[PDB]
């Protein structure tokens, strides 16, 4: 266990879905030789918040694998999330100031490695909800790992999808289109999001050319509000699709389209995906 009062705090780290992460010592001798870590704490410690965060947490324990981010521990009082400190920040982050200098086998190492993630997530019937490059971890020029749980969900033993209400704030040019008409999220609408990291990776993180800058150009940037909504179920309904980046290999750009497929049933599978992500990475290398 971790005690709250060995934390000394060094600098924030980020916000995310709810909470927000410092970089701390935990230093119990005080000579200030302590392990660097992670730490998460809710900013508006509702008894709304505190179960989803809990429930975060439980999930985050239980997921083991090189691509996810790792659990350490927690605090008591109020909750606080222990987690290994990655120190390349967000992916996100990492390609927009290294653009370009990261070459596509790069990205597809990054893509492989985010599809085994999502695959072992998958085996455990959970449904991430935000998987996007600001939500995943670069432990090291070789090594990213998916982190962010805050809305994920398990998914009922016998449903293969989990409908929600009421939605807080929502990722919604990720969200697949059955996510944003009825609410559904599943392996399948995960699947779609992973679609929209490809094309983010692709991008290289440009502004202009990001998923909101783009879907908004394309229902127009009139939009407002709720009608962002309506004007975005109408584009994907009609095959309204964000353009292959400016460079992108085309059978990359093709994992992508398939992926932000409406037949919710015919997008692939993790494990199909990762198969061949790493067989276009084998072609490549040679
Ligand atoms: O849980 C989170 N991240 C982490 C878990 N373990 N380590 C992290 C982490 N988040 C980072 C955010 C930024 C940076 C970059 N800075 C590191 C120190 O020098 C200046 C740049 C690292 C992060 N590690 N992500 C929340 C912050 C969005």
């Amino acid at each position: 266990q971790f005690e709250e009062r060995h934390l000394k705090f060094l600098q924030q780290l980020g916000k995310g879905n709810f909470g927000s992460v410092e970089m701390c010592r935990y230093d119990p001798l005080q000579d200030n030789t302590g392990e660097v870590v992670a730490v998460k704490k809710l900013q508006h410690s509702t008894e709304e918040h505190l179960r989803d965060f809990e429930r975060e947490i439980e999930i985050l324990k239980s997921l083991q694998h090189d691509n996810i981010v790792k659990y350490k521990g927690v605090c008591y009082s109020n909750l606080k999330l222990i987690m290994e400190y990655l120190p390349y920040g967000s992916l996100r982050d990492y390609l927009q100031k290294h653009k370009e200098r990261i070459d596509h086998i790069k990205l597809l190492q990054y893509t492989s490695q985010i599809c085994k993630g999502m695959e072992y997530l998958g085996t455990k019937r959970y449904i991430h909800r935000d998987l996007a490059t600001r939500n995943i971890l670069v432990e090291n020029e070789n090594r990213v790992k998916i982190g962010d749980f805050g809305l994920t969900k398990v998914l009922p033993q016998d449903k293969e999808y989990y409908k929600v209400k009421e939605p807080g704030e929502s990722p919604i040019f990720w969200y697949a289109p059955e996510s944003l008409t009825e609410s559904k999220f599943s392996v399948a609408s995960d699947v779609w999001s992973f679609g929209v990291v490809l094309y983010e990776l692709f991008t290289y993180i440009e502004k202009s050319k990001s998923p909101p800058a783009e879907f908004m150009r394309m229902i127009g940037n009139d939009k407002q509000g709720q009608m962002i909504v309506f004007h975005l179920i109408e584009l994907l309904k009609n095959n309204g699709r964000l353009p292959r980046p400016d460079g992108c290999p085309d059978e990359i750009y093709m994992i992508m389209t398939e992926c932000w497929n409406n037949n919710v049933n015919q997008r692939p599978s993790f494990r199909d995906l990762a198969l061949r992500v790493d067989q276009i990475r084998d072609q490549m290398a040679g």
